[PDB]
């Protein structure tokens, strides 16, 4: 009873969205989700959507042959994400006496492992955009998966080149607890212990995790200062907050001076405020630019247009804070009554991760061209060999694949299912004017760190 | 599509039965399995539905809690046994907006692998009776999988502890090829280099290869003598019996004392014809006493009294070769008609493992019955903490379980999941017809090693 948007073609993309937010804590049993999302939702629908448009459209690429979808929303949760897998398998095993190829998704990494613990006994391949946890690249563990994405060993790398690049010798170690800070933290721990460097004082903590937990984070830190100068957070985007907020009633500036994963990136969204305690930090950001086209079909988006999105009028309503004329998904919540004609455009931002989830489709894209190529040789359409397309042929396939960026990029794979890394050194500073800003420093292209030395 | 054997009750118990053989080489596919089975699945079948009956009336198991189950077919193969457990699934994400509340089965441990590795990543514990391969104790792997029997590594530590008794030195050790073989041997190998024993000539053999591989294998045992005067087999049923054929041809006899794992056990079946060249040897069994009340109970069965089987009209026909008169499942197959009451005793041999399926089906009630006792205390029936049953809490509750074996027999599990030591020192020997036959000479619980030193 959960809905699903889809889109009929000859070979269906299933693809696994954050629709809306998890389930809150007491609710994860009965699997019911919360409030509705934009960034990591609608926009990521409509860009699946989108995309499989221009493809169909293509006529140099799987020219004679639709690309079609059915995404189903993964709650940011392994619990539902699953919920909703086992259906592309239930439905794929009965369209064999229409089934999914394979599926793009899911957002998370502790998430994607669950799908993909799944999705492999299937022979069904997995592409993944933002899951960068480095447990997924062992195939012996994650056989069917892989990502447009690069993976976090490459970060800690990256970071550990900037700590090489600049003759450090002891860092103190603090990450986000969970998935995401373990992963990585646990290849710089080790990509460190060989490079030389060594670990000063080393910790973990929760994002959620209250004043007094961090204030504890904080106390330590300073206690094992002055080796203790660089500390190095694989943290999550409010991880590092906290630990700015820890900063601020112990009034201390200035001690540290920190290099935060993307968890931190350029937001803004973390340093609100504390501008001050968390300046001159340096973070990676991640290599992708906004799509040009997205933002224009995003945006003319109506709601009396949109046929294939059953979520848009829920959205839409959520969006502008407004309810309908009765409808059959009337948000009663609201006061105000939609006009329909609204605009998108008022505070709109792309999702960021919004180009990678694009590359995804692609190659998705791309390797069912190549298994045509080979296995239809000659043929235009759909030959027997592809009816159905074999799990296990459409994966290696899917490996060895390589196509034009959506942004100039080169995309390939190497033969774990990972991505080449490609990231943007970032560094707040005091620039001309009264703003504290993200300055763009430097770059890490797969090994080579480049950083103009001058420009911090 | 597939038939399914359901009995209705407070908790349903879910089980994998091969009810059928498994699917030809090329139809696996399509999933279309072969001919019917009654050892491993209409006894078992009925086995589940008469232990469970038994479980419904005793007063002080379960008081007011009746415990139904829903029995699928696994057709013994992955392809099919994921194919159902899918639908466990399916169906209890459903109920939650009846559901299984664990499962027994399957009977193949490359399968249980496939349903554990499934079953898991929804919190359904799964209790097996006769997979036994190591790997499943590897919780970080299997974490919601038990059994009530023991693993293939305790095995050798019985052999050993046979080869100690009688101050052996040298032993030669062969062994199968697969799984199995190095599993064990590679504990024996380990656990012997420990205790003392010095390993004589040491040897492996698939037991499908050509009378060219054995001899080869026969010519090296021999040479090694009168060191490698002990063979220790950790082998398959056949591994053994090519070796004796190995003998036959060159004329040998008796040079050797073998001692073997359950593969060779007390089966007439591998030491056929070769009952010279291979008696004397020492073998190990399972301790599984038949069941008395098991046979009274599928004996009696009518082919009009019992319903809640689906495969018995489908049974019975091939059970005694003749068609059933304009029937739902009428068989075209045969020449003569069903009088309807044949004797189901002809030829009747209950299943051998018979017993622990149903230790099985016990553990999963009294893990049933414990958690209630802690969760729903003061409620008789079952309370909102059980409604529904939470799978992690039901798993560390099972395995914190302990109860009277089907036969005075001892049952718990370790932390692993993993069932005690109970083998059978079995011994083949001269009695009093021109039977050669396996003679019961000792037994093997968890450590204690009691062989009647003068049966032998
Ligand atoms: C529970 O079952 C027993 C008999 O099996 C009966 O005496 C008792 O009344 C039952 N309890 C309830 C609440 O029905």
């Amino acid at each position: 009873q959960r809905s699903v948007a889809r889109m009929d073609g000859d070979v269906i993309i299933g693809a696994l969205f954050s629709v809306h937010h998890q389930p809150p804590a007491e609710k994860v049993p009965e699997r019911k989700c919360g409030e509705i999302r934009e960034q990591y939702g609608i926009q990521r629908v409509e860009a699946m959507f989108h995309t499989l448009d221009k493809i169909n459209a293509d006529p140099v690429l799987l020219p004679n042959i639709t690309l079609g979808s059915e995404i189903r929303d993964s709650c940011w949760h392994s619990s539902v994400a699953l919920e909703q897998s086992i259906e592309f398998i239930r439905d794929s095993l009965i369209s064999i006496r229409k089934p999914i190829a394979g599926v793009i998704g899911p957002g998370s990494s502790s998430v994607a492992i669950q799908v993909q613990n799944l999705l492999q006994l299937f022979d069904i391949p997995q592409i993944a955009y933002s899951a960068t946890s480095i447990d997924l690249s062992d195939k012996t563990l994650y056989k069917y998966f892989l990502r447009v994405v690069p993976s976090d060993t490459l970060q800690a790398r990256a970071m550990l080149d900037i700590v090489k690049r600049y003759n450090w010798t002891y860092v103190s170690a603090v990450h986000t607890e969970g998935n995401y800070g373990e992963s990585g933290m646990d290849a710089f721990k080790e990509l460190a212990a060989q490079e030389g460097l060594c670990i000063a004082h080393s910790d973990k903590i929760y994002s959620n995790a209250g004043e007094k937990s961090f204030d504890r984070l904080l106390r330590k830190l300073r206690e094992r200062l002055p080796k203790a100068r660089v500390v190095v957070c694989f943290c999550e985007g409010m991880t590092v907050r906290g630990l700015l907020s820890a900063m601020r009633r112990l009034g201390v500036v200035g001690e540290f001076s920190l290099i935060g994963s993307d968890g931190w990136a350029d937001r803004d969204e973390v340093i609100e405020g504390y501008e001050v305690e968390a300046n001159g930090g340096i973070t990676i950001k991640l290599q992708s630019p906004e799509v040009r086209s997205f933002d224009d079909y995003f945006l003319k988006l109506r709601l009396d247009t949109n046929t294939r999105n059953p979520w848009f009028p829920e959205f839409w309503q959520h969006r502008f804070q407004c309810r309908l004329p009765g409808h059959l998904l009337e948000n009663p919540n609201f006061k105000k009554v939609c006009t329909g004609n609204e605009s998108l455009e008022e505070n709109y931002v792309q999702d960021s991760k919004m180009g990678f989830v694009i590359n995804a489709i692609y190659a998705m894209a791309h390797g069912l061209q190549n298994m045509h190529h080979a296995l239809c040789p000659g043929h235009v359409g759909l030959c027997d060999a592809m009816k159905p397309i074999d799990g296990r042929k459409l994966l290696d396939f899917l490996i060895k694949s390589s196509f034009v960026g959506v942004s100039g990029e080169e995309v390939w794979f190497d033969e774990k299912g990972d991505a080449p890394g490609r990231y943007d050194i970032m560094n707040l500073q005091y620039t001309e004017a009264n703003r504290y800003d993200y300055v763009h420093v430097g770059t890490w292209h797969e090994g080579v760190l480049n950083i103009d030395d001058y420009k911090i």
